[PDB]
């Protein structure tokens, strides 16, 4: 498999995929968060291909001081072979390029899993509360 | 005459002064860099507060093509009775929303139930989530 960069044909192989990962949560549009990422720099969004097919995501971002990352996933089937893990190396290393100096994720709390996952690759929790709040809502899908 | 505009180069050495003010600096985080980063990267969401011509209040806003963003807000000491950080926080939100961002995140400590009231007050939520970082430069 290979890293590169989405493009617009990557669209709906890309929600099938969040669709077989359930990376879909009924607040946002996920043609909407692909769409909002395209106006605004695909450059971050990764997506891993085997055998000329997208398996794994990840829609990593830079705001000019931090790097985020949001959407990562792995097809159930291809879950064994260190993707996410690829696609998170690749991304951090394309943060570096750029001069973005920390990235921070958010993980659901109650999944203590992915949780050791981003720990075992050097991550550390804060002790901060994420406080959101929803500018433009989207309709439900 | 208070009024928020866009950080300007000119501003450079006043909003670090102020930052200084506003006990917002952090060894690990070098603010020139910062200053750097964003002026490099896009600086129409990096927000300051005039007040008779001096810089008394700053937001580095952003948007990532998912969300918002918000560090560095601080105000002046002595401009405190006067709703800046609330215009600050009200005009990034505008500037995001003109641009088709759907939300801002924000992360405040864990003890700082005064800004955490703020932000609540402001219409900012929980959520039920745990924040993970990863330095990739050490600022030094
Ligand atoms: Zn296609
Ligand atoms: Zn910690």
């Amino acid at each position: 498999m290979e890293i590169r960069v989405f493009r617009q044909e990557d669209f709906e192989e890309v929600i099938t995929l969040w669709e077989r990962c359930d990376l879909l949560r009924p607040w946002n549009d996920p043609e909407m968060d692909i769409e909002r990422k395209m106006n605004h720099d695909v450059s971050l969004f990764l997506v891993a291909e085997v055998n000329g097919e997208v398996v794994g995501t990840v829609m990593g971002g830079y705001d000019g001081h931090r790097g985020s990352a949001y959407y990562l996933g792995v097809h159930p089937e291809f879950r064994g072979r260190g993707i996410a893990n690829a696609l998170l190396n690749r991304l951090e290393k394309k943060l570096i390029a750029r001069g973005c100096p920390k990235i921070q994720i958010n993980v659901p709390e109650d999944n203590d899993m992915v949780l050791g996952m981003y720990e075992r690759l050097g991550y550390e929790h804060a002790d901060v509360l994420s406080l959101g709040k929803r500018l433009i809502e989207d309709e439900e899908y």
